């Protein structure tokens, strides 16, 4: 029965054609949903009670669209999100961190606009985790956003939105200096022929997967759900194909900001993503990712590949990684393991930001410290295991891969352990 | 010889890639499609697309198959639709550059345990009116297909039966249904209500893959450009859906309300045409052909053996087209199963076969009407040159191009065994 | 039948990985196909008698090597005459006659920089006596090949030049030598003294791989069955060496002292024949054909395009043979480069081409002696029938087998463009 | 190029020109062959073990010291010839020559002693002389038994029973020398520690032109099973009377290594020939060239795909360690082992990195020579009070001996494989360490 669930017959197939033929509608998904859901906050999703429902439905990142609304409006939104998130902090083994992202208005007719500088300053002051920089056309646009974030905003992640021909053509230079990319299909579909957008989406997702950087698929994913309780056949297909393409995050705009079914739209994206993740052809995917990733003398990079290889060999339920900045979890994520990457961190900001990486499940470690570093480490490992058992990721008898470092401080991951649960 | 510009068009850098990841990374929005659109467009005829003038516009936009939905309307209504389609098609019989045959398909109302009384009457209507295809609704088992086949009276055995899979039973009994059907339609509308909406993409991808493996046509249907019923442009999810159905391996893409009752029927056809052309150039032929080749079983049928040699030969020289002489369409279908990048120009004396080959991806029919030559070898040469002259006239061929010619050793269907490499003069 | 798929290592040939392939090798799986790797035997005192030469032709000798490092022109002319007498002693049965090529192995430059004066005299002797191949000793650069070609003059245009790589310079300048040569010989004797003995296997594997990539014949030579000069059976290392040269991709295997001066010249030929047959069945065609196909560049030459379609077609039906009509042998060489499991039966009227095609693996020459038919298509059919009749007589074909026939559209060399699937009657 | 561009800038273009690295990075096997370079020098230590047969030509303690320096890893005693007194003198001479280098335990070279049985002859099973010879082996502390003419699983059970309770640690390598042994191969391999492809008798029992098929099949199955396989007989036959081998002989040795043989053997070449040391030197030189020419890109992928899923932490750690070593071009994998099993599981994935096995067991240190790429280090120090410190001292001993023998340099990356608790069977940790 284990090998009949989560499309395992289709995952073992020798060819991609055999893989497609073996897809079974009766093979149920078992693993936790790996692709993060970004929901846009607006009138339909601003109440603390509504936001609690969206967190339970699966929202991982809350997007504030600075194209509409005042700073007072957005600060109220931020406060409501934080209130709804902290309403579940009572049970630290089941608490879900939610990132806050600021989507800039953009340059419009103009480089970096004066309103954008004021909005970016607002984001730093209000402690946002991510910036979705609108209409990025070159590497110098990213540098301008980075400069506007100042010294207090070094930790904020910059996700460049590609929305026009220039951004697509200069993609490589933008990706090099960005933390990730958003495939902003709305404007892109007006700037380039609508029938060419799928080529740009597939190219940008592929390059981001190659680079190991997060990529978000955005706009009109479940558009009809703004007024209707169920999406169209094209919409469910679109969500599924974005996940199959390799998107780290999927987004909802009007569907959650102004629609009549914001919670239902989140539930739909959650349901589709789970099905699509089980349908991933890991046999060729892991091989291609392995072959494409360059040789490395960075021990974190070397431990990540060894850990993902080890997890595939034993069908590990999870890979528990200790991370400070989230980097060790990101390097595990780039190899697209079938095993969940449970990232145990003390940094609340890192816990929110690792939602950008597919398959990373952040656990904010709030237990009291241990005096001996070795005991402190073991405690954070056992923490990941208890939360994993509570949340359904792990059972007694399961195998896990534990990824740690040799000394405290970020950048020293170099150990991989094969551990049996209880 | 061909130029650097030749190798930058139709996603050729992405097609030459050693891995699927490299292939995705090499996709270029500036790489323009050159080949003719190979995925057929099925448009549903209704109040929005019934007039002879409106139908002429849809043929020019790219409609290859006209679907008559027998869930709505009387026999008198559908016979008027058939007559209007035939009138609009024959309005271009003068100009060989604009004349294209259009298939007529009957979509049944559906069942009850088995074939309904109304369905038997509707199938009899189809035989009497000379329809080419039947889209049999709610097929759940092989005996359902046999019932449709039996209902296609003594005169309708040439009609193609495309079984619509619309429920859990049809998905579970897929293999037995495909074995006895001519092809499949992934009827996503009802399927999305019978099974969880989030599982439909799995059923679509599985059924397309199995149809590609079997060498049988598969249609992706319902809500492809749904918003275009009221809006002139589709959503980002809708264009993505059409593109992904083509990339998945669908032979045909369909329009229902978009053409039958919508405000932009011609614009919806134009949109599907535009997306399909882009998506066909983005197909990863390097791994696709290898997998199709490896998966297809060994064969001692000369048509099947010639088809693989012809597709292999066409890939080797970047052949502008594969010209195949076929009477039933079978030879063109066997070429099509290997998914060549070259156009399959099928020269036939059969008007029905010319209409039905629209079900197979990349098959471009040419109806030949010349009186037969006394020497068979001269009749073959005359039909082969007609394929080249038409090709030249339509933009597929130029002097200096290479084409692969597939013929047989003796007259009559079933003897295809020759593949020739010809230089266009 | 089940028994068919148990012979000639077919389970090992169908394996998904190279590791699975090795694990499936069966010592009880008997070779059925004809031995495709040619045997070159050096003529000397042990193999000069007309009766002895008839035994070597029956044992499997395809090419007779005349070593111009030893003996006078008078000696070599007597050799040539004895070979031709023994070969023509079987010309009474044209359906079973075996052509034998005559190759001249030059003495070399020695201390000189380029072509020696004795080499010029020996090369002109070869042209005067009608030799087919030249094994040019110690080739170090492309200009060495040009010098041999110039010394052959205008009358020696058809002679094939196989460059012997015997030193570090030849290995380093390999690419420029191969570009201008008809093929290569891996002269392991001198090479093993010029470079460290433990590095020779790397040079052999590299040169064979590059020759296979280029589609040019490659010969593995020297000490293959060395112990058989005095002993009736070879060592375990010697049989392994012969088998591995075939598995590496060598078109020809050679015997030097083993046939020229040894006590068991016929037994050495029989041993090489037996090992090569075993090794050819153990070839992993699944990956090999895929790699050859992928590595070969796109082509607008119809012969090149027909060859790949024909090999692809032969694999699809497990064709017993590919019968090709050839004037120069080039059409057979282009089929051979794709390493088909099917025998390439080359029917030719050129006695020289019939002798030279022995350089290409899996090409079985048939010299057709009949005068032309007035109708060219009838002449073409008669030759094809001759191939079928010879192949039936020799055991390559049986009634019911499928065969691929490769012909051209007009008389004369360079016009191959047709591939046909034929059932043996 | 981008998949090796950063590491190329770091390690240099000269690094990537050595040990057939361009040929090893090739996308196809055809490209791999085309890229083989005679100028690309081997850098890695010779990983295929050399088994030399001891006889009149190689019995003296002085001659044996020369053979150990030439590369001999296993000494074979052929019980088809000679008395027990003769073989005991041979064993004593081997041990004397081996211990003459024990002064420096950081550079000492352990040598296994293998007993090759006479065989059943006319009989159906284990002969009476074989029982006496096997008892002799147990009494004299031999490490391996090469059991002649094994034809079924019950033959290896008989050898195991004849070894008695004290010979439980001895490895049984079954010799396949006839059609029955080839046909029942799977049942024999299941119960054996490894196999020897005994080509001499096999070449007389089956057609000589079919032996290469049997060799290639048995090596492939042994590689798939993760068990040692020895290629034997007539490898450098001409070197019995001549100082240089033939072109077929060098080719044969190279092809046995390329086929996947863990060990290569010398029989008459060392036992009775005129050039026993030269034959060992030749096999050493060829094996080093052949190992660099291995197409690791497809090999590792195939080994990985063929090996079944495992819930054994040693098995899981071994594949993660080999994958990690390939990612950074690790100079070595240092593994702590008691029985040699952890080193054997690393070896089955055919890493290009040397597997430096640190052990306290002298028998395990001798027996790991059966596994390709395993370099045994016998640790003689007394245990530390804290187990974690004892472990670290052993790891450091491996790093220091690896630097001393040339395997490691400052700046190199190494993968360290250890367990979480003392005792055999608990390997579960993989560490990436930078050499300082
Ligand atoms: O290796 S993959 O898993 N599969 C990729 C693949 C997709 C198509 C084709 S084909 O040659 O067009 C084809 C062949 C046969 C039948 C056909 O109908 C089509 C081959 C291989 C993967 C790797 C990536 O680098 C990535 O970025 C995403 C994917 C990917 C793509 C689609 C999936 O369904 C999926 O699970 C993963
Ligand atoms: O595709 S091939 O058939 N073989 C290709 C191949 C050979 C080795 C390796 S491996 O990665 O080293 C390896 C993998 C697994 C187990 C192992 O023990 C070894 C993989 C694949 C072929 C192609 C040519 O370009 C050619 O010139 C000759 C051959 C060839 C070589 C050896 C044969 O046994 C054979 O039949 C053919
Ligand atoms: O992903 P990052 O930022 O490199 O953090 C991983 C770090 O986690 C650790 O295992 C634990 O260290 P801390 O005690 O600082 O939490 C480090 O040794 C390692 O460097
Ligand atoms: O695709 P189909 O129905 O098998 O038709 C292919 C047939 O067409 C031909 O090429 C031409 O034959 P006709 O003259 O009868 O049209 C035959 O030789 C071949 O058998
Ligand atoms: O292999 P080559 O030398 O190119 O010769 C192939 C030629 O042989 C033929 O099949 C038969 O021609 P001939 O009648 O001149 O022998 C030609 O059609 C073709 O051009
Ligand atoms: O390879 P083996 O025989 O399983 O031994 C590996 C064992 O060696 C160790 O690394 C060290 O253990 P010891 O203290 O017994 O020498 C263990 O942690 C591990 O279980
Ligand atoms: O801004 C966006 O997200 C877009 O344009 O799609
Ligand atoms: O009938 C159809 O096409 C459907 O239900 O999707
Ligand atoms: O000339 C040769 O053939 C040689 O030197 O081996
Ligand atoms: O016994 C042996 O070693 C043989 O037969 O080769
Ligand atoms: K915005
Ligand atoms: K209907
Ligand atoms: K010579
Ligand atoms: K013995
Ligand atoms: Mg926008
Ligand atoms: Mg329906
Ligand atoms: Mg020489
Ligand atoms: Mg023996």
């Amino acid at each position: 029965a284990f090998f009949q669930q989560q499309q395992l017959p289709a995952a073992m197939a020798d060819t991609f054609l055999e893989h497609l033929c073996l897809l079974d509608i009766d093979s149920e998904p078992v693993a936790a949903r790996s692709t993060s859901i970004i929901a846009t906050i607006g009138p339909a999703s601003r109440s603390v009670e509504r936001l609690k429902e969206m967190i339970k439905a699966g929202m991982n990142i809350a997007r504030l669209n600075f194209s509409h609304g005042s700073h007072e409006y957005h600060a109220e939104s931020i406060a409501n999100v934080r209130e709804a998130v902290e309403s579940f902090a009572g049970s630290p083994l089941s608490y879900r961190p939610v990132a806050i992202a600021l989507d800039t208005k953009g340059p419009g007719s103009g480089g970096l606009s004066e309103q954008d500088v004021r909005d970016l300053r607002f984001g730093v002051e209000h402690g946002v985790d991510i910036v979705f920089a609108s209409f990025v056309r070159k590497a110098s646009d990213v540098a301008a956003v980075r400069a506007a974030l100042g010294p207090e905003g070094h930790g904020i992640k910059i996700i460049s939105k590609i929305e026009n021909h220039e951004g697509v053509k200069r993609f490589d230079e933008i990706l090099e200096v960005s933390d990730g990319i958003m495939v902003a299909r709305g404007d892109l579909g007006i700037e380039i022929p609508a029938e060419k957008v799928f080529l740009a989406q597939k190219m940008m997702i592929g390059r981001c997967n190659l680079a190991g950087k997060p990529v978000v698929c955005a706009t009109q994913m479940l558009e009809s759900m703004i007024t209707k309780p169920r999406p169209t056949r094209a919409e469910t297909s679109d969500v599924a194909n974005a996940v199959l393409d390799g998107a780290d995050c999927i987004m909802l705009s009007g569907e959650t900001a102004k629609g009549n079914f914001p919670v239902e739209a989140v539930k739909m994206q959650h349901a589709i993503a789970r099905e699509a993740e089980a349908a991933v052809y890991h046999r060729q995917l892991f091989e291609e990712l392995r072959r494409a990733a360059p040789l490395s003398r960075d021990p974190t990079e070397v431990t990540a590949i060894g850990a993902v290889e080890a997890a595939f060999k034993c069908c590990a339920a999870a890979i528990i990684v200790l991370t400070t900045t989230g980097r060790s979890a990101q390097l595990l994520s780039r190899y697209r393991p079938r095993a969940a990457v449970i990232a145990v961190t003390r940094s609340a900001q890192a816990a929110r930001q690792v939602h950008l990486c597919r398959g990373v499940f952040p656990l904010l470690y709030r237990e009291p410290p241990e005096a001996i570093w070795a005991d402190d480490v073991d405690r954070r490992v056992q923490f990941g295991i208890e939360s994993g058992k509570l949340r359904g990721f792990l059972r007694v008898g399961d195998l896990v891969i534990v990824v740690t470092g040799w000394r405290p401080g970020s950048g020293y991951t170099n150990i991989m352990r094969v551990l049996s649960i209880s």
